[PDB]
């Protein structure tokens, strides 16, 4: 291994979920992701951002409706343009080895389409549509946000707190998970 | 190939969601488990079970904490003692390209631990225990599932018939299921 000191490879292991061979393996995933701009030694510290576009055009992205949104949150400046810190946080939330509080924690920040802190009804209509892959009527999809909020919605102003979506999430285990290899 | 007829493997190819070829390297991958134990001819349909303690140690089951239940569920005797065809069946079930009603129906079976056709609160327990992985105390555990019974049980008897469960899941949006990116 000829990319990072020691120290460094032990700080990411020490602030993601991920062993010294996945950091590494995630690493030459994101080098890749711009290989004439992205370099092969890290220990100078060198400050690299992947642009937005070469972020979400990736395999493990590139057909998720909530790429932009996800590399905006977990990318430095919330432009989606990502240095391999933020690329490493991101993947390490979308690990398997995450609590599902934690994704809960970040599905709320990038949901939260205008960053107010609060998901209301149009943050949900936005949610579910692209959820839903477009297949539901407008009607509809509206309809399903007024359930939620009804069944989630604590304090009853309306909107989701923080605490009203991981509440809602915390009470509504992925049954369906173990069907899955 | 002497493993199989041609009907044998068109039978297959129609049942579960392989193609042929698919079925022949699953079929290697059975004879691995117990190499001299599994027969190279199936065209006489032998009779013969890979025990689950073989079949609980591949990689997809080994750290699934429903692995005792799936092989139960799909084995012929409900032992988890599985012949070709249940590891087949198991496999087709597990796929990608397995519909999600399908994967709903046997999640219901599973999660059924006595299979008297209903999850009741004991069921929904250690089947969200087991979901849950320690993320969760008992007491949130009891809570959680005080919830979605209370919630998802139309006929209020207490416990969730298939239907209910069906339901369940059809009824809202998985939030997390973007969460989950492999790499
Ligand atoms: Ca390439
Ligand atoms: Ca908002
Ligand atoms: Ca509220
Ligand atoms: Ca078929
Ligand atoms: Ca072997
Ligand atoms: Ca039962
Ligand atoms: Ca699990
Ligand atoms: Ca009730
Ligand atoms: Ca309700
Ligand atoms: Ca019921
Ligand atoms: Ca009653």
């Amino acid at each position: 291994q000829t990319v990072f000191t020691h120290e460094q490879l032990e700080a990411y292991q020490d602030c993601t979920f991920f062993t010294r061979k996945e950091i590494m393996r995630l690493f030459y995933r994101y080098q890749d992701l711009a290989p004439q701009l992205v370099p092969l030694d890290y220990t100078t510290c060198p400050d690299v951002k992947v642009p937005y576009e070469l972020i979400g055009s990736m395999p493990e992205l590139k057909d998720n409706p909530f790429r932009q949104r996800i590399a905006q949150v977990f990318s430095e400046d919330g432009d989606g343009h990502m240095t391999l810190d933020n690329f490493l946080d991101m993947f390490s939330v979308m690990s398997e080895m995450a609590p599902r509080d934690l994704k809960a924690y970040y599905a709320f920040k990038i949901y939260d389409f205008n960053n107010d802190d609060y998901i209301c009804a149009w943050d949900l209509e936005q949610t579910v549509t692209k959820l839903t892959r477009g297949e539901l009527s407008a009607e509809e999809v509206s309809l399903v946000c007024q359930h939620v909020l009804d069944e989630a919605d604590g304090d009853h102003d309306g909107r989701l707190s923080l605490e009203d979506f991981q509440n809602m999430i915390l009470r509504a285990p992925d049954f369906l998970s173990t069907f899955h290899i």
